[PDB]
Formats: structure tokens, C-alpha cells, sequence
């Protein structure tokens, strides 16, 4: 019960509200011993209100839509994503 955010299959969620841009979301989570989340695990969850708009791990932000935009000058917040147990 020690998930200060959104728990889903095993994994917990912690948003990080400050803009960044790609780059620095992703290095940020690498830090915190965590990834982005994937937009394949996201998409058909209740997990996906959350986390549209914020980076995915594939450098694009995640929608709802599988998409297919210049985003790399773009800073969004983003969640960092955790195993429990």
C-alpha cells in the first residue's frame, strides 16, 4: 500500500509534474531506478486519463490514439514507472 500514486499490475506510477523535455524525463526516471511508461500498457486502462500528454518511452507523449509531429522541442510532465513488492 505504499504506492503514493497510481498502482497497476505490480507496478506503481508517480507523477512528476515539472515540464522537461524528453530527454531529461527519461534520465530523470532512469535515476529514480524506473522507466516512462509504455504506451502499449497503458492504452485500453483506466491508466490512460492519466497519462496522456505526459512522455511515453518512446520519446512521444502518450494519446489515446495510435498515432503516427516535431515533439522533440516540446517539455511535458511525465510518470515514473516502478515494480513493487
Amino acid at each position: 500500500e505504499s504506492c503514493n500514486g497510481l498502482y497497476y499490475q505490480g507496478s506503481c506510477y508517480i507523477l512528476h509534474s515539472d515540464y522537461q523535455m524528453f530527454s531529461d524525463a527519461a534520465a530523470n526516471c532512469t535515476a529514480e531506478s524506473s522507466t516512462l511508461p509504455n504506451k502499449s500498457d497503458v492504452m485500453i486502462t483506466w491508466l490512460i486519463d492519466y497519462v496522456e500528454d505526459t512522455w511515453g518511452s518512446d520519446g512521444n507523449p502518450i494519446t489515446k490514439t495510435t498515432s503516427d509531429s516535431d515533439v522533440s522541442q516540446e517539455v511535458r510532465k511525465y510518470f515514473c514507472v516502478k515494480t513493487m513488492n
